[PDB]
């Protein structure tokens, strides 16, 4: 109930639809001109954000202290408007919750919300041939076009949807320290 209300407002204020050469994704703006996509979106020097061409000043593919994939890319966008600052909604470590909502904002899934149920710290996953850490898992059959979806509970932005095996979905935990 509260989590859906939270999700809808978060998506209205901070999310957008992006197209790269690799597809269409939900994008979440974090603060200032820094946003996040799934790594596999592979943003080039320009992206389409709500159909408008926007320059990418800088792009950072995140890894842990061993070089292990986190499956997030951080993007600094060449634009006047600043994102509302949502770092206070990001945890310091992986959040487990009993009820979460996954929010999608593309041309395909416009303004769609999915109650995924329980979110568990899955940790390690071999994600399409790549060893990947800090995965959050939910037992909903997510499908192609949901990448970049934003995983939320009431007052919490938990992670970004980056993959699925047809039966379970996985989110990269969105941690506060990535945005210091
Ligand atoms: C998203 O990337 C996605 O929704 N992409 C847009 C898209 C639209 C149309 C066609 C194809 C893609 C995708 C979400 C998955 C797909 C099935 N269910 C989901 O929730 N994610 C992937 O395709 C990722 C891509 C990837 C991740 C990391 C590095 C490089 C690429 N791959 C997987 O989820 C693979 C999973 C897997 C599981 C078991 C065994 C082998 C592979």
């Amino acid at each position: 109930g509260p989590a859906f209300e939270f999700a809808v407002a978060m998506m209205k204020r901070n999310s957008s639809t992006v197209k790269t050469e690799y597809g269409e994704f939900t994008m979440l703006g974090i603060y200032d001109r820094w946003a996040v996509l799934p790594r596999h979106a592979k943003p080039g020097p320009t992206i389409l954000m709500n159909d408008q061409e926007v320059g990418v000043l800088d792009a950072k593919e995140l890894v842990d202290k061993d070089g292990t994939n986190l499956e997030l890319t951080l993007l600094k966008l060449n634009r006047n408007e600043k994102f509302r600052d949502i770092r206070g909604f990001l945890a310091k470590e992986e959040v487990e919750v009993n009820e979460a909502v996954l929010a999608i904002n593309t041309s395909k899934f416009p303004n769609m919300y999915i109650p995924v149920g329980q979110v568990t710290e899955y940790g390690f996953l071999n994600l399409g041939g790549t060893p990947t850490k800090r995965m959050l898992m939910y037992n909903f059959p997510t499908r192609a076009g949901q990448c970049g979806g934003v995983l939320m509970s009431t007052g919490k932005v938990l992670g970004i949807h980056v993959g699925g095996n047809g039966h379970q979905g996985f989110s990269a935990a969105l941690l506060k320290h990535y945005f210091n």
